[PDB]
This record gives C-alpha cells, structure tokens and sequence, in this order.
C-alpha cells in the first residue's frame, strides 16, 4: 500500500488559475476562495494559509487522507507570495452542496427517515476509519466541516478541514474526540437538535434529564439509542471506537434500516435562529475534548 508524497509547487498560482476575490469561508485557520482552472475552466476551491509549522501539518495530514471518497480532495499545493505573505495555497474540489444539516433543513417535504440519517452516518464513519487506521484523529468533525460535492441529491458527501488533525501514536485516545462527534451528529441526524444543556422558543431538552425526550424521540428503538450512548460515553476509555461503529448492524447495513419518519427537518427550520449557538456550543465543547 504505497503512495506518492506531496509535491508543493512553486510557480505563481495565477499561471494556472484565476482567482477570484469571492470568500467561500472563514475557515479554522485561513479563508476559502472561488478559483477556475485556466486552462480548463473546471472550477475549484482554494484555502489560504499563511505558511508556519500548523499549516504545514494540516496539508500534509490531509494530502494522506486525500485519495478517501468521503474526505475533500487536494488537486496541489502551492507556496507562493501573497499580498506582502508566505502562503500555502491549496486547490480543492469544489463543494457546491452546501452542508450537511443546511440540506436537511431544506427539504420540501419534511421527509427524513431514520434510514437517511443511516446512510450519512455510514459516510462520516468511512472517513473517520480511513483517518483512524492510518493513526490521525481529525479532531474538528462537526457541521460546518461536513459539506456536499453538488446540489444534486446524489451527491458525494465529504469531511473537510484538517487544521486540528493531529497524528496518534502512543496516543490511542486522542480518537475518541472523533467518536464524540458521530454521536452527537448522528443524535442532531435523529431529531433536529444536539444533546447538550444551557427564548421565545421551545426547549428541547431540561437540565439534567433523560437524553431521549419522547416527543421526537418515541419511534426510535433501544438499540439505536444504545448506540448513541455508547459513542457519547463520557469516559474516553469506555466510548466507542470507529472499528465497533462501522461493525454495528445499523450502520452496517445501513440500507435495511427502517424508513421511520423524522422530526428533524422540521425541528431545523422551528429552531433555525438558534443553529449558530448549536454550533458554538459544539465548538467550544470540542475545544475542551480534543
Ligand atoms: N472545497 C470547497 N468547496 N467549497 C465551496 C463552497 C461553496 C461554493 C463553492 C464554489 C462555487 C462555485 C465556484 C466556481 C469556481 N469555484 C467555485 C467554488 C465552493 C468550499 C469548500 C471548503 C474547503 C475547505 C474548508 C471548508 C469548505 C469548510 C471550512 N474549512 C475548510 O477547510
Ligand atoms: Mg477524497
């Protein structure tokens, strides 16, 4: 299993590309820019970095990590000067999709099933094993990481962002952060809100109680639930891990999951001015776990 190492080009990126001044993110660390291929006209995405030892350790983990179907592929990189700084620039397949839950929240219907939430779950899980088995933790899986190659309903989803993906050698643990966030993806994938704590608005969750209130959670069964207990043990030691993940029946075999309605989409859009403290608070909880 051998494969080729990073190659940074640099020649002036403008050679080969034009580049926009539109900003397609405020990203961890840099912002993300619209490019076109020259030569092509094929459309791409850019991260800018400013050159130093982080930005040099996100690149290289995620060039490792590059070639998996479910993270976000790097076509090169080049360091170049620019506007007066030493960059990293690094051209991306584009990610028209928007993100994962902005999808969700969107759709017509309010049509999400338990076998939906399923299969998604199975593609984040994919791109955490990849990662796992070649010993780096992400460390940054959440929403606004999680993003769609197209607006098609067919489409590819993709992690992106290694800008706190660290190796782990020696250092088992340093996973378990990655477990934590399937758990409470797959727990926001299954009613449309996170299991955390804390106007005008309904509260989806008391301080203090039972994690699966059965308003949205009723239909759901115990063995799912067991599931969700499981990756959000709170004793890293005891959490699970991505290999007793990707084996469990429900994701497994995603595809014979029972089709039972959701409330999450619905839930998305009545609670839709309070995603950004969703996120904050999953930001912030994050920081305290890697
Ligand atoms: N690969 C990508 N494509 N888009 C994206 C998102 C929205 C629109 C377009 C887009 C849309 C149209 C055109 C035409 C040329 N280029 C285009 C790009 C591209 C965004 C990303 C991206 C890349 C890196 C990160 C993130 C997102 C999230 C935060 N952290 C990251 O490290
Ligand atoms: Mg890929």
């Amino acid at each position: 299993h051998v494969k080729s190492g990073l190659q940074i080009k640099k020649n002036a990126i403008i050679d080969d590309y034009k580049v926009t001044s539109q900003v397609l993110g405020l990203g961890i660390n840099g912002k993300v820019l619209q490019i076109f291929n020259k030569r092509t006209q094929e459309k791409f995405a850019l991260k800018m970095l400013q050159d130093c030892p982080k930005a040099r350790r996100e690149v290289e983990l995620h060039w490792r990590a590059s070639q998996c179907p479910h993270i976000v592929r790097i076509v090169d990189v080049y360091e170049n000067l620019y506007a007066g700084r030493k960059c990293l620039l690094i051209v991306m397949e584009c990610l028209d999709g928007g993100e994962l839950f902005s999808r969700i929240q969107d759709r017509g219907d309010q049509a999400f099933t338990e076998r939906e939430a399923s299969e998604i779950m199975k593609s984040i899980g994919e791109a955490i094993q990849y990662l796992h088995s070649i010993n780096i933790a992400h460390r940054d899986v959440k929403p606004e990481n999680l993003l769609y190659t197209s607006k098609r309903p067919n489409a590819i989803l993709k992690l992106t962002d290694f800008g706190f993906a660290k190796e782990t050698t020696g250092e088992k643990y340093d996973k378990s952060c990655d477990m934590w966030s399937l758990g409470v993806i797959m727990y926001i994938l299954l009613c449309g809100y996170p299991p955390f704590y804390s106007p005008g608005m309904k509260t989806r969750i008391r301080m203090g109680q039972y994690e699966f209130p059965n308003p949205e959670w009723s239909e759901v069964s115990e063995e799912v639930k067991m599931l969700i207990r499981n990756l959000l043990k709170t004793e890293p030691t005891q959490r699970m891990t991505i290999t007793e993940f990707m084996n469990h029946p429900w994701i497994m075999q995603s595809t014979k999951v029972p089709q039972t309605p959701l409330h999450t989409s619905r839930v998305l859009k009545e609670d839709k001015e309070r995603w950004e403290d969703v996120k904050e608070e999953m930001t912030s909880a994050l920081a305290t776990m890697r």
